[PDB]
C-alpha cells in the first residue's frame, strides 16, 4: 500500500482541512456540524511525514495559502472561519 484516501481525492461533498488544536478550525467544525450537511474533516496535525506534506500541498493547491481552516465544496472554497461565506458555500 500503495493507497490513498477517497476524501483526499475529492469524493466528499464537503471537506474541511484543519488542525485539531486550532480555535478557528474548531469553530468551523461546529458550524458544519450544526449545518447538518454530510462533511468530512482532515486533521493535518494527526498526519505525519510525507502524508502530512501531501495534505499541506493539497490545501495550498485549493486556497493558494498555507493557512487553515479550508472548506471545499466542488470547485469553491472558503479559507478561514467566516460564517457568512461558509453559509453561502454550503447553501448557495
Ligand atoms: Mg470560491
Ligand atoms: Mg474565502
Amino acid at each position: 500500500g500503495g493507497r490513498e484516501n477517497l476524501y483526499f481525492q475529492g469524493m466528499a461533498e464537503v471537506l474541511m482541512y484543519g488542525l485539531s488544536t486550532c480555535p478557528h478550525c474548531k469553530r468551523t467544525l461546529e458550524f458544519l456540524k450544526r449545518e447538518g450537511v454530510d462533511f468530512e474533516v482532515i486533521w493535518i496535525d494527526k498526519l505525519e511525514g510525507e502524508e502530512r506534506k501531501k495534505v499541506i500541498e493539497k490545501v495550498h493547491s485549493i486556497s493558494g495559502s498555507y493557512s487553515v481552516p479550508v472548506v471545499v465544496k466542488g470547485d469553491k472554497h472558503v479559507l478561514g472561519y467566516n460564517e457568512e461565506k461558509l453559509k453561502e458555500l454550503i447553501r448557495g
